[PDB]
């Protein structure tokens, strides 16, 4: 972050031709990718999304409505392009690129697709540790090799995306642990409900106070979202913009930011998923979500889908200012 | 509008491969599309925004901080891409045309300009009719032409954009009228707000049964109102997705509205203007914002901003079904 470009940036946004005010919440946006590139009139383009996909065993604890195959099944999905976050991508402006950290099964080489399956998913995380924190270091290294491919690919946006059946009740124990929540808070049918809960408790009793963010990930996590973490502290170190998605995506990144406290002023929130505890993620960073369109799927849909906002937002700048456009002030 | 593919599209997006109703708002826009165009899987492109700029005498009733000249100067902004809808047009692939069919002043011929001046602004609506019926008519046409050409330009949505000074008392009077509210439910320092209601209350005065939403308009509205409604009316019989602005914009459709009820299936807004009385009007429409970044500027800048929300939308049904990917179900 450049606190001189920020101010530069700040002077001209009064300057602009419009009222005070005029552009809401994205003139905030706009100072912050000015003083994030360091740019006085900042301009983003080809954005990309690494989706970083694993299973978890907490899937015996009767948590989700889908088989654990699906996570598998849609890795493919999104390999020949019939996924939402491809048809989002492609509307966008955005490359995607998948990351297999942990599904259960074998994946064809592809060239979209990047093999570094850690184990085959997590053991349930309501019985014990998800893995073991050299596996969760693997997961981190892979989530940042995967970044460090789209930049070197261009990417000049980075979001991260998430695919796993189940990871919902991982990143609802991950999140309630780094932001010392209770479950009721991080879990939002009756049953089924239940089952998230109690496995999020059961999993926050195996902790204690005093421990490290990717130790409290390796016990109550999910393999893709140590990835995430990685994904973003890769992008974040590479100095470019980030955006969240929704409440698997966001409990990544919270991981990244105990990681390296900084990081959150290269976040953007891309959207307000209709997951309960993404609100309190999302309070927590200080973000405001750009959209608000009741989504609930993941993947790195809300991220893509707020790409072209943060790309014109950056235009912002790139207005003539009173003087010189030759415009009257009030 | 076909009802025939709105259900079938209705059926594809319940077997499309996410969780039902994970994609939210979008996933009604992605319907509507459909049946607007006809084909379970909607495509769309190249978007277009017609700026409509004309004066208001109603100035005169100091209901503005700004000066009368800025509607010219910012009209020159335009042509010479320095204001946000240039900015935010670049970044969401949408032709800008300007229309001028009331500033005071002289303007410079440029492709990008439709010179179809009616009269040097309007009388004062606070004080007397805005326009005669016939020049309403004439401002009505100019909006159609300028609409056509962006349409015989390639453009596959369509969305309008107003600039005036003063015009938000003229669309306040106009929305008023035209749904029968009082000033004080339409118009949002104390006493610019007082002598606000004061002139749209003189204007709906004026009125009397038997007049038609021409004679309505030309009475208490202003001349790039009813060029905006001619945009409207031009891409509704050009069946094209119509996307609202703000405020003014959004007074502009409510004539095309009365004037052609079947308009209303082909609108869809952009976003909520933090103008008070846009919430009424998008009641009256009953259409839902599709963003809500606090904008208070006009000049179709939120409907553009709005566009690849509708182009996401639209790829949404090119998504592979579970049957089509293999993805089994829950
Ligand atoms: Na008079």
């Amino acid at each position: 972050m450049d606190p001189e470009v920020f101010a530069q940036a700040r002077l001209r946004m009064d300057q602009l031709t419009k009222p005070p005010r005029a552009l809401g919440y994205l003139e905030e946006v706009a100072l912050r990718l000015a003083a994030l590139q360091g740019r006085v009139k900042p301009e983003l383009g080809r954005g990309a999304v690494v989706v970083a996909a694993a299973d978890h065993g907490v899937v015996a604890e009767g948590v989700s409505a889908y088989p654990q195959e699906v996570t598998r099944q849609m890795v493919l999905n999104f390999l020949r392009g019939g996924a939402a976050i491809n048809q989002f991508a492609l509307a966008a402006d955005c490359a995607v690129y998948v990351l297999d950290v942990g599904v259960v099964g074998e994946l064809p080489d592809h060239p979209g697709l990047l093999k570094r399956k850690v184990r085959p998913g997590t053991a349930n995380l309501a019985q014990g540790p998800a893995m073991t924190p050299e596996e969760a270091e693997r997961a981190l290294l892979a989530g940042r090799e995967a970044a460090r491919r789209a930049i070197a690919e261009g990417a000049t946006l980075l979001a991260a995306g998430d695919m796993g059946i189940g990871n919902t009740t991982a990143a609802a124990a991950l999140t309630a642990a780094l932001l010392g929540l209770p479950p009721e808070a991080v879990v939002g049918g009756e049953e089924g409900l239940r089952r998230k809960r109690q496995a999020v408790a059961r999993a926050l009793a195996r902790l204690h106070p005093g421990m490290g963010p990717l130790e409290v990930a390796a016990e109550v996590g999910g393999l893709e979202l140590v990835a995430i973490a990685g994904i973003y502290l890769e992008g974040y170190e590479a100095g470019l913009p980030l955006v969240l998605d929704g409440f698997p995506v966001t409990a990544g990144a919270l991981l990244a930011w105990k990681m390296a406290p900084g990081l959150r002023d290269h976040l953007f929130a891309g959207h307000l998923s209709r997951e309960p505890g993404h609100r309190h993620q999302l309070e927590a960073l200080g973000l405001r979500p750009l959209l608000d369109l009741d989504l609930a799927l993941g993947e790195g849909t809300g991220a893509v889908l707020a790409m072209p906002l943060l790309r014109a937002a950056a235009r912002i700048l790139h207005m003539a200012t009173f003087q010189e456009a030759g415009v009257s002030r009030g």
